DNA sequence: CCATATTTAATCTTC
DNA sequence: GGAAGATTAAATATG
């Protein structure tokens, strides 16, 4: 249950795909999980928090 | 239409 | 004290 703290390489992989789509399909999340070595749930949640981060930034 | 999955909005937790 | 990760319940989307 300890919270995830991403390495640089892992965060770089997340931001690069988020640049392609803010909502990766399960297949994309699945191959992200293999690359980063993290669970699919961690992948899904990182994008969710990231999408919520950009929504606030778009509201002045 | 219906069962299941994904996303949203808000919040809680933790470093 | 601030940001990001994790949780929740409700809303929306999907097959």
């Amino acid at each position: 249950r300890p919270a995830t703290i991403l390495t640089t390489q892992q965060r770089r992989a997340f931001k690069a795909s988020f640049e392609v789509s803010s909502k990766p399909c399960r297949k994309v999340r699945e191959t992200l999980a293999a690359e980063t070595g993290l669970s699919v749930r961690v992948v899904q949640v990182w994008f969710q928090n990231q999408r919520a981060k950009m929504k606030k930034l778009a509201r002045r």
